[PDB]
This record gives structure tokens, C-alpha cells and sequence, in this order.
């Protein structure tokens, strides 16, 4: 059974023993060297179309919390940019730190942000998420950095439900949540081919990482850090530092949408 996590004994340094692709050619996250990334004029405009998004539920899966969406139709899709065709939103989640100086998976010139939001989408040409993760162009993950400063009003509904999903396996109704309230003003981005950042580490992701971070309050991120990795009735282990460090870039080019 799966026993990977983020501890000294089951963390990122151990994952390769059960998931050998951990040492593969297109692993994520990476450090984004802003001076080596090249502006690509061939990139088409990015289209985030979340007007008809239908959120369903929020789940503590023991690694993060996921806000799940209805992906049975083209209700909330990502198109354009580096992408061919239509990618449907299935879930979002975050990665965060024990302190504000760490938490993000991607880094920018080695800078770590307090957290990183992942909006996960699958390519509709493969029919379902499970088929899409088997394909090199199966997923598109929109990554958004979080810095600590002013509160993000569009995050507060998420923060306020977390005490109902404290432990692994707990879920709560989470209808009528608008993920557009989690975006920054600018859609300027970097893109590169990579992987899932947790086991099974499948090399199926087109990464689109926004340049502009969102600001969240210290009080908002403190509520993320009150979650637990453990199940109810197990010793309490705070859900903090659920991020994989930067992996080798190898033979990849990061492309910028902006000058
Ligand atoms: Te004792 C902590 C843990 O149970 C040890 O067993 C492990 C089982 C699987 C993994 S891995 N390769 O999936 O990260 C790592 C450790
Ligand atoms: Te067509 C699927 C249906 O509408 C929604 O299914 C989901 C299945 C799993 C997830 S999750 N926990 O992996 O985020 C999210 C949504
Ligand atoms: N035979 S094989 O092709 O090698 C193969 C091996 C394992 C397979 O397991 C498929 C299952 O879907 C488990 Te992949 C869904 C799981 O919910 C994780 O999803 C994530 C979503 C986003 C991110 S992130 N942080 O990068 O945004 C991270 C994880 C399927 C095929
Ligand atoms: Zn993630």
C-alpha cells in the first residue's frame, strides 16, 4: 500500500524506491531561472474559462486538501497558451510551509514562496483523468504562487471549512465556490513539460506557472497549517511542508509568455 509522505522517513528522498520515475527526465517542480527562460512569440493567448465551474466537495487526502469539481462536461476549462485543445478542471489544491519562507514547489531564481496553488486540468481528447495521466500531454496544471501580505477575499470560504476536514479521509460539501477569486490580475506565465509532483510522479503535465503571485494573509495560511496528515485518532502530525523540492531541469526549456 502507499506509505509515501513528507517526513524524514517517507519523504521526497525515499520516493524513488517505489516510484523510480522520480529520477526521470521530466520531473517537477523545477527552479525557474528568469534570465534563461526565453520569450516565445509563438505561444497563443491563455484562456481561463471558469464562468460555469461547479465545485462539489473538499477532501483531506492525507497529503493536501483538494477542492473537487464536476468534470463531466466542459464547465471550467483551460485552453490556449502552449496547449492543444481543451483541458477540464478536475480539482485544485495547495502546497505550503511551516513558515512563510518556504512552501512553494516551483521556485523563481531560487526564491521559495509561502505556498503554491495547483489548478489541475485533463485533456478531453483522452476521455477521463485516469487515461490522461498515461499521456505526455494528458494534464495541464496552472500553478500560482502565494505570498503573505493582504488577505485574499476569494480564499476565505476555503479557509473557513478547513476545521471540518482536519484529518485524513474527512470531506465536506463545497458547492458554489468560484475559483476565479484565486487568480492574480495578470496571466503572464512560464511553461515547461513536467510531471505530477507527488507519487506516482507521472510525466504527463504541461506546467503553466503564473509570474504574478497572489497575496494571502498570515491568518489565512496559519489555518492551512492546522490541518493534519494523520487520520482521526492517530498521533497528531501537522500538515506542513507538503512540498517537493526543485528537480533537475535536464534537457528542458522554460518558455515565457511575456517580454
Ligand atoms: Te516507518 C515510514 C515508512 O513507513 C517507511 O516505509 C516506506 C514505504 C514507502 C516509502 S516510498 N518509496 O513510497 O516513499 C517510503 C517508506
Ligand atoms: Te468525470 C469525475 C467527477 O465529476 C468528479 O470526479 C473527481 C474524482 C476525483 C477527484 S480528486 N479527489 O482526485 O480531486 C476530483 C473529482
Ligand atoms: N501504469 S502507469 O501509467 O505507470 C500508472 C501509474 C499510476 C497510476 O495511478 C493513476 C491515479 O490517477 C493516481 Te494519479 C491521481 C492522484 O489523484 C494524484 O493526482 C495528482 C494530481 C496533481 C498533482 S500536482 N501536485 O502535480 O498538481 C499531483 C497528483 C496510473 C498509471
Ligand atoms: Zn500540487
Amino acid at each position: 500500500s502507499h506509505h509515501w509522505g513528507y517526513g524524514k522517513h517517507n519523504g521526497p528522498e525515499h520516493w524513488h524506491k517505489d516510484f523510480p520515475i522520480a529520477k526521470g527526465e521530466r520531473q517537477s517542480p523545477v527552479d525557474i531561472d528568469t534570465h534563461t527562460a526565453k520569450y516565445d512569440p509563438s505561444l497563443k493567448p491563455l484562456s481561463v474559462s471558469y464562468d460555469q465551474a461547479t465545485s462539489l466537495r473538499i477532501l483531506n487526502n492525507g497529503h493536501a486538501f483538494n477542492v473537487e469539481f464536476d468534470d463531466s462536461q466542459d464547465k471550467a476549462v483551460l485552453k490556449g497558451g502552449p496547449l492543444d485543445g481543451t483541458y477540464r478542471l478536475i480539482q485544485f489544491h495547495f502546497h505550503w510551509g511551516s513558515l512563510d519562507g518556504q512552501g512553494s514547489e516551483h521556485t523563481v531564481d531560487k526564491k521559495k514562496y509561502a505556498a503554491e496553488l495547483h489548478l489541475v486540468h485533463w485533456n478531453t481528447k483522452y476521455g477521463d483523468f485516469g487515461k490522461a495521466v498515461q499521456q505526455p500531454d494528458g494534464l495541464a496544471v496552472l500553478g500560482i504562487f502565494l505570498k503573505v501580505g493582504s488577505a485574499k477575499p476569494g480564499l476565505q470560504k476555503v479557509v473557513d471549512v478547513l476545521d471540518s476536514i482536519k484529518t485524513k479521509g474527512k470531506s465536506a460539501d463545497f458547492t458554489n465556490f468560484d475559483p476565479r477569486g484565486l487568480l492574480p490580475e495578470s496571466l503572464d506565465y512560464w511553461t515547461y513539460p513536467g510531471s505530477l509532483t507527488t507519487p506516482p510522479l507521472l510525466e504527463c503535465v504541461t506546467w503553466i506557472v503564473l509570474k504574478e503571485p497572489i497575496s494571502v494573509s498570515s491568518e489565512q495560511v496559519l489555518k492551512f497549517r492546522k490541518l493534519n496528515f494523520n487520520g482521526e485518532g492517530e498521533p497528531e502530525e501537522l500538515m506542513v511542508d507538503n512540498w517537493r523540492p526543485a528537480q533537475p531541469l535536464k534537457n528542458r526549456q522554460i518558455k515565457a509568455s511575456f517580454k
